């Protein structure tokens, strides 16, 4: 058993007048993305010098074609991952070189198009291996699921 | 489309020499427990005057059953979720009356132990209408996968 499941069990026992079943799945999503981001994800980020919110900028730009440049609004709708605290974060990716902010606009800078360039990769390399207990069946089921659920947010 | 699938769609226009497929289950995976997190779960702990964090603390101390009490150890294994900064929460959670510090043991004082007995059961309310748009056996099915993935882990 795992964490969820013993605690179900724990409430089950101590609560019986609940019914604890939807902390099973739902706290399996929250560990399953915590424990992903935490020991797999972020730590490859980190070795290209980057906060993961910081990749997902850098990711965002380049996939949206030459010459890398969004509005702040556009970056935030077409971000994998719908995080907050993005000033603070282009303010940082613009000290460091990799994003330039023009006319207003955020395009990635010569050194942050390369960068991004060679994460991507890594990243990719770094998600198949963290995905490879599923079947590849098993992968798009569960995108499927997932996919279900947001919406119903 | 999501965006997860808009982001691949791109990927794949811009990087054809990558398989950005991968990027699919884990974009939605971390997408899904974010806006759960933000928009549904953490509202109702904050309506009860807690944040999620403090929230697993109290509920996995109720959940050992009487007396409620744990050492800081035994507290990290047993929560729902594997987040840290738990020392901090602690000091905050026996500032707000909620917890206190014995021999070391945390355990729920009366103001706590009525706290998350009250919280817990509008917290389930609040997830099953979270998961609300699976059906059960699709909701079976999510927690099957996220428990294979994590086992990967």
């Amino acid at each position: 058993m795992d964490r969820a499941a013993h605690a179900v069990e724990q409430w089950r026992s101590e609560r019986p007048d609940l019914d604890p079943s939807s902390m099973i799945v739902l706290g399996r999503l929250q560990e399953a993305a915590l424990v992903i981001a935490r020991d797999r994800l972020n730590p490859l980020f980190a070795r290209y010098g980057l906060q993961p919110g910081e990749f997902d900028v850098l990711a965002t730009l380049r996939r949206s074609g030459a010459p890398y440049a969004l509005t702040p609004t556009a970056l935030y709708d077409a971000a994998m991952i719908s995080s907050g605290s993005m000033t603070n974060r282009i303010d940082r990716l613009e000290k460091a070189g990799w994003v330039e902010r023009r006319a207003t606009l955020v395009a990635l800078t010569s050194a942050g198009r390369a960068l991004i360039d060679d994460a991507v990769v890594a990243h990719v390399d770094n998600q198949r291996r963290v995905l490879s207990a599923l079947s590849a069946a098993e992968q798009r089921q569960l995108a499927k699921l997932l996919d279900k659920l947001l919406q119903g947010q």
